[PDB]
C-alpha cells in the first residue's frame, strides 16, 4: 500500500538554536507556531547527506508524557520522507536517555532524537538531536542544525503514514517513487538497558543482596518519569527486590522536591533510598534513618571501591574526571593512585570527549552523581547499581561507608548555594567586581579568619579549559578562591531572570570534626563568601533560594 510523499512550503523560525540540551520551548510555541516541530526536525535530518539515509537509522525515544506519542508519529513522517532507512523506537514511545544512548552505540545508528517534557505541560517540551557516539550533538552540529532551521523553506513529510507504536518488532512502508521500503524497529524499552547493565554489575551478587530473610531493604521513588519502568523491571523483577521496593514506577502523561523518600527513611525499615526527579537529573541517596549522601561524595566512595564492579574490575579504570564545582572529595582517591584526574567545566559533553579519546572512565558532577564512559549520557539507575554492588562486597551500611571514607581521606565538606531569579545587571556587576578583587597583585596570599578558622589564598582564577579533543577553548566558567589547606570558594552565574551559584568546600583532617553538620563546618566559608563577593549589597538576597 503506497504512502505519498509531500513537500510543504513553510517560513522559517529564527530561535531555533539548540545547544547542549537540545531545543527547549514552551509547549504553547509548540501548538501557537504553525511548523515549529517540523522545520526543526527537518532541520536536524538535513545534517544527514542525503547518500547516507537508506543505510542510517535514527533511535528515537520519549518522556512518557503527554504529547510524545504524536511528537514520534510526525518524526517518522518525516524521517521517511527525507529517505532515512529506519527508525528504532522504544514501545509505546519509552525510552529513557541512558536506554537511547544505550541503543544508538549498540547497533551503530547515526544518531537519535530525544524527546522530553516537564511535570504538568499546561510547561515545556524538548527535542535533542544526540550523534553516532551516542551523546549529544556538538556545538559544530548544532551551529548547522540553527544555520538550516533559519533558512528552511520547505519540509518534506509522509502524511498518511502511522505507525503502531505499542506493537514490537519490524513495520515496512512502501513510499511511492522510492525502491527501499522505509522500516520502523518497535523495540521493548528496557530490553537492550538491562542487557548492558548485566553486563557491568554482577546480578548474581546484587539478587543476593536483595532476596532472603538477611536481606537489603531498599526504597526507589522515580517520581513518574521515564526511569520507572527501567527501576521495576531491573530491581524488581530481574534483581529480586519486593515490589513496594520500587515506588513511582509508571511514568504520568500529566500532573518537585524529594521529601517524601526523607519522610520514609526517617522510619528506619529501609536501608538503602534512592529518588530521582522527573527529568531523571538532579537526584537523592539517603541510607539507613535519613543519612544523606553528598553527590560529590558519592563520586568519591565509589571511585574508592570502583573494583567492586566487574565492568572495571575487566576494564580498567582509564581515567577519572569531576567538574570544576563539584568538591574535592574524587581528587583525594584518584592522588593516591595513579589515574589522572581532570578538572572540567560545568557539562556532560567535556566528560564525553575524554571518553571519546579513551582517557576517562569515572566521573562527576556535584548536581547529579556518578557516571562512566559505558554510554554517553547520565544514568541514575547506573549510579543506584554502583552503590548497590559496593554495599553488597562491603557488607556495611551507608553510613559506615561514607565514615571509614572520610577517617582514610579526610572529609571535603561541601554545599551549594542557589540564588534564583536575581537581578541581572548587579549579578553581573557582583562578578565583574569580584573578579578585579582577585586579579589584584596582593590577593594572592590574602588570609580570612572566621572563628579562629585561618583561610589563605593559595590561587584566584576565572576558570579557562581548553578541549584537548576537540580543540575549543571555554572561558569564564566561574570563579574559584583556593585556600591553601585545600578548600575551595566557587561562584558561577547560570542561564528567565539570572541565577547565582555560590559553592563551598571545606576540607577537615580533624576526625573529631569529620561527623559534623556541614552547614556548621561551613559556616566560616560561607561568611568568608559573602563578605568578599558583596553579594548581598548586588543582589539584596539575605539568604540563597536553595541550600544543598
Amino acid at each position: 500500500n503506497m504512502v505519498k510523499i509531500v513537500t510543504v512550503k513553510t517560513q522559517a523560525y529564527q530561535d531555533q538554536k539548540p545547544g547542549t540540551s537540545g531545543l527547549r520551548k514552551r509547549v504553547k510555541v509548540f501548538q501557537s507556531s504553525a511548523n515549529y516541530a517540523e522545520n526543526f526536525i527537518q532541520s536536524i535530518i538535513s545534517t544527514v547527506e542525503p547518500a547516507q539515509r537508506q543505510e542510517a537509522t535514527l533511535v528515537v525515544g520519549g518522556d512518557g508524557r503527554f504529547y510524545m506519542k504524536e511528537a514520534i508519529q510526525l518524526i517518522a513522517r518525516i524521517a521517511a520522507a527525507n529517505g532515512i532507512g529506519r527508525l528504532v523506537i522504544g514501545q509505546n514511545g519509552i525510552l529513557s536517555t541512558p536506554a537511547v544512548s544505550c541503543i544508538i552505540r549498540k547497533i551503530k545508528a547515526i544518531g537519535g532524537i530525544i524527546l522530553t517534557a516537564s511535570h504538568n505541560p499546561g510547561g515545556d517540551f524538548g527535542i535533542k538531536f544526540n550523534i553516532s557516539n551516542g551523546g549529544p550533538a556538538p556545538e559544530a552540529i548544532t551551529d548547522k542544525i540553527f544555520q538550516i532551521s533559519k533558512t528552511i523553506e520547505e519540509y518534506a513529510v509522509c502524511p498518511d503514514l502511522k505507525v503502531d507504536l505499542g506493537v514490537l518488532g519490524k513495520q515496512q512502508f512502501d513510499l511511492e517513487n522510492k525502491f527501499k521500503p522505509f522500516t520502523v524497529e518497535i523495540v521493548d524499552s528496557v530490553e537492550a538497558y538491562a542487557t548492558m547493565l548485566r553486563s557491568i554489575f554482577d546480578f548474581s551478587a546484587l539478587k543476593e543482596l536483595l532476596s532472603g530473610p538477611n536481606r537489603l531493604k531498599i526504597r526507589i521513588d522515580a517520581m513518574h518519569g521515564v526511569v520507572g519502568p527501567y527501576v521495576k523491571k531491573i530491581l524488581c523483577e530481574e534483581l529480586g527486590a519486593p515490589a513496594n521496593s520500587a515506588v513511582n514506577c509508571v511514568p504520568l502523561e500529566d500532573f518537585t522536591y524529594a521529601a517524601d523518600l526523607v519522610e520514609t527513611m526517617k522510619s528506619g525499615e529501609h536501608d538503602f533510598g534512592a529518588a530521582f526527579d522527573g527529568d531523571g537529573d538532579r537526584n537523592m541517596i539517603l541510607g539507613k534513618h535519613g543519612f544523606f549522601v553528598n553527590p560529590s561524595d558519592s563520586v568519591a566512595v565509589i571511585a574508592a571501591n570502583i573494583f567492586s564492579i566487574p565492568y572495571f574490575q575487566q576494564t580498567g579504570v582509564r581515567g577519572f574526571a569531576r567538574s570544576m564545582p563539584t568538591s574535592g572529595a574524587l581528587d583525594r582517591v584518584a592522588s593516591a593512585t595513579k589515574i589522572a584526574l581532570y578538572e572540567t567545566p560545568t557539562g556532560w559533553k567535556f566528560f564525553g570527549n575524554l571518553m571519546d579519546a579513551s582517557k576517562l572512565s569515572l566521573c562527576g558532577e556535584e548536581s547529579f552523581g556518578t557516571g562512566s564512559d559505558h554510554i554517553r549520557e547520565k544514568d541514575v539507575l547506573w549510579a543506584v547499581l554502583a552503590w548497590l554492588s559496593i554495599l553488597a562486597t562491603r557488607k556495611q551500611s551507608v553510613e559506615d561507608i561514607l565514615k571509614d571514607h572520610w577517617q582514610k581521606y579526610g572529609r571535603n565538606f561541601f554545599t551549594r548555594y542557589d540564588y534564583e531569579e536575581v537581578e541581572a545587571e548587579g549579578a553581573n556587576k557582583m562578578m565583574k567586581d569580584l573578579e578585579a578583587l582577585m586579579f589584584d597583585r596582593s590577593f594572592v596570599g590574602k588570609q580570612f579568619s572566621a572563628n579562629d578558622k585561618v583561610y589563605t589564598v593559595e590561587k584566584a582564577d576565572n576558570f579557562e579549559y581548553s578541549d584537548p579533543v576537540d580543540g575549543s577553548i571555554s572561558r569564564n566558567q566561574g570563579l574559584r578562591l583556593i585556600f591553601t589547606d585545600g578548600s575551595r570558594i566557587v561562584f558561577r552565574l547560570s542561564g528567565a531572570g539570572a541565577t547565582i551559584r555560590l559553592y563551598i568546600d571545606s576540607y577537615e583532617k580533624d576526625v573529631a570534626k569529620i561527623n559534623q553538620d556541614p552547614q556548621v563546618m561551613l559556616a566560616p566559608l560561607i561568611s568568608i563568601a559573602l563578605k568578599v563577593s558583596q553579594l548581598q549589597e548586588r543582589t539584596g538576597r539575605t539568604a540563597p533560594t536553595v541550600i544543598t
